[PDB]
């Protein structure tokens, strides 16, 4: 196969000249993805690809691997030029470089490790060589993540599972609060991963269902070993996940609580709310303003983090969303200013999470309100179901807890 | 165990304030090598390690690996710091480095890739945080190579055993040729590959015995499928090489004829032998009159390659020599200013082979004079043989011929 349409398309969407791409041994996994190389070939010694914009692309490669990088390179209709000293690398290096505005694998600061990964020194040599500009192909990347229509189809089947098996679940603890049964975070995690696995569907991991104190720790999973039961005055939390296999997750989290809950409970809840409310609105107000193409990571968590308010952000110690793909965790832009500040655009048909919440651990409890966005072309849509209250188990009907749940009375 | 006692070691014989470890993942193996960290152990996020000259390491670690990293530096009595926010990473790192002058595995211009591991983006970021200079780490990572007495003395025993085996594979195809019997480079090399492994040595790669043009090509290695018959009037070389398990090699090139060689290979034999001998005289000259310290690997080539000349150095396409270790080509300096300007200083307690040639393939014919050279800390010395002519095979005794090549009539 040939990687180098793909990476001239992605180039179009820029104002680059074009894509250097550089490796040595395991140094930069893009570039071996990217490029299409197969994981059984054996290269000891560095190399740069040079994609520029329109025309060939350019393959400076060590002697010494020219045969690999002729069977690597068969279908590509690229220039292959070897090196052996210094100075021919040096050479070719100027010659493909001198003069272009270019992308590296290269995050300014370091702020997203994954895609920080041509060595400093390397980088220096090329700017030596006369580049005019050294940008992070981070974009770029982004473009190759891209859904298509039947991965979205696949993420909204999924979606649609997520709702029918969170509601199973409260309503599952409902009835045993009402019924004065014990109920375990297990006992709802299997109900969860049983419906998954019934509908084709798998999980990767077990889902989180957290009761009290355990949903201020978002490293919770129970277990058959260790999970709790269930106590009136405990809030609930449910982070639950599911694709078909090779197509992008759904991934959501809702929240209730067994009996009536307190002000303070609520008034979080109001303060996570507005959170998730204030990344939303940005999000479509700028994509009205302007679409897509400004608008970064970080921004939505800010506007999240503000929105949640003094009392509530400081027990806010996450970021707010994580790009979402065939890995529930994407390798695309992050709604995050918290771990990392992303400055990563948000890329139309990519797909986001928008999972504001606080944990204040000391009972203590955790709140967490989770939707998917898919970042469509003609706009932002939310695609999995929004709660505007936490569901008040134990008291009443299930239609009518549910309704509440959704603002549905 | 803990790491810090021989970083601090290594770091006494430098002025700098500290080595500053980062690691992401697969980005810098170096690290997790310095550090005693397991395989086995995973670790998903970045970490940064600063080790100053005097006192208790600091590990800058992300909290959700904490558990890994307390059992990671068990035994280390070292400060242990989490982090979790971009913000709480920076306080730290400047916490750490402000008004320090550290190391880091960076390779200005990416000379050496096997030490340019940090990319530029944490980079950007150490010196955002206040450092007050970012060293290579190359020369601290050499003091790990030194080698012990026991070491040496392996090192002496293959080097023995190589001069030997040299001596039987030339006078087996010296009695060859006088007896008008064919030769083959694999039957040279099964010799020599008999004697290595009767003496409880291993090569690793099977040896090089090269006939003819096969010689001009430095990747040439002979095979049972695939090896030449020796005529009269074509050159031969031997580059061999053995160690003890676990112990430095030894690691030598020999050449000769087949018959009486021609005014050409006998000059380029010349310009060979004089490129050795600069090299060898310039870090002698160097060692009298400073010691070690200063003197860098690709001086060294400088030295061989001027002195080869103009006539025979536009055939030498390679590097002088490498380091010589318990892997052939060792992780230390290296005397090349061919492929790379090799910076790294040449080290008390390591090795070095000096291995120039010329290949003129186009009959075509290589040499190729290779000796080994420790760099004991009272003065630099050769632990193998010094070629003085290429060995005349095939004409008069063996025991004259031999002497010939060895200066000895
Ligand atoms: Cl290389
Ligand atoms: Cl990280
Ligand atoms: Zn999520
Ligand atoms: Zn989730
Ligand atoms: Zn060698
Ligand atoms: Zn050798």
């Amino acid at each position: 196969s040939t990687p180098i349409p793909a990476m001239q398309a992605a180039l179009a969407a820029t104002d680059l000249d074009g894509w250097l791409v550089y490796d040595f041994q395991g140094l930069n996994p893009h570039a071996r993805r990217v490029l299409g190389i197969g994981d059984d070939v054996f290269l000891t010694r560095r190399f740069f690809v040079w994609v520029p914009r329109a025309g060939r692309a350019v393959v400076l490669h060590n002697h010494i691997e020219g045969g690999n990088w002729n069977r690597i390179t068969q279908e590509w209709d690229a220039e292959l030029r070897p090196f052996g000293s210094h100075a021919e690398l040096d050479a070719a290096l100027r010659g493909v470089v001198s003069g272009q505005r270019l992308a590296m694998e290269y995050s300014p600061n370091g702020a997203v490790p994954y895609v920080s990964r041509v060595d400093a020194g390397t980088l220096e040599r090329v700017r030596g060589a006369g580049a005019a500009e050294v940008a992070s192909s981070a974009d770029l990347l982004q473009a190759f993540l891209v859904w298509t229509p039947d991965d979205l189809a696949a993420h909204r089947r999924a979606a649609a599972l997520l709702m029918r098996a969170k509601d199973d679940a409260f309503r599952l603890i409902h009835d045993r609060l009402r019924a004065g049964q014990s109920v375990t975070e297990w006992e709802v995690q299997q109900l969860i991963m049983d419906q998954i696995r019934a509908a084709g569907m798998q999980a990767g991991h077990d889902v989180n269902v957290s009761f009290g104190v355990n949903a201020a720790d978002s490293h919770y999973e129970p277990s058959e070993q260790r999970s709790a039961t269930l106590h009136p005055g405990e809030c609930v939390l449910i982070d639950l996940w599911a694709q078909e296999p090779g197509r992008p997750f759904a991934d959501v989290t809702w929240v209730g609580f067994a009996g009536e809950p307190g002000t303070e409970y609520l008034d979080a809840w109001q303060a996570v709310r507005a959170a998730r409310e204030a990344a939303l609105e940005l999000l479509r107000s700028r994509f009205v303003a302007e679409g897509y193409g400004r608008l970064q990571g970080w921004e939505l968590d800010r506007a999240a983090r503000d929105a949640m308010g003094e009392r509530w952000a400081p027990h806010f110690l996450h970021r707010t969303g994580h790009d979402l793909g065939v890995q529930i965790h994407g390798a695309g832009a992050n709604l995050d200013d918290y771990e990392t500040r992303d400055t990563r655009t948000l890329t139309p048909g990519l797909s986001v999470t928008v999972e504001p919440g606080t944990y204040p651990a000391a009972g203590g409890f955790g709140i967490r309100s989770e939707v998917d966005v898919y970042l469509a072309p003609d706009g932002p849509e939310v695609t999995t179901d929004l709660q505007q209250a936490p569901f008040i188990l134990g008291v009443g009907d299930w239609d009518a807890v549910r309704a509440a749940g959704y603002g549905e009375q």
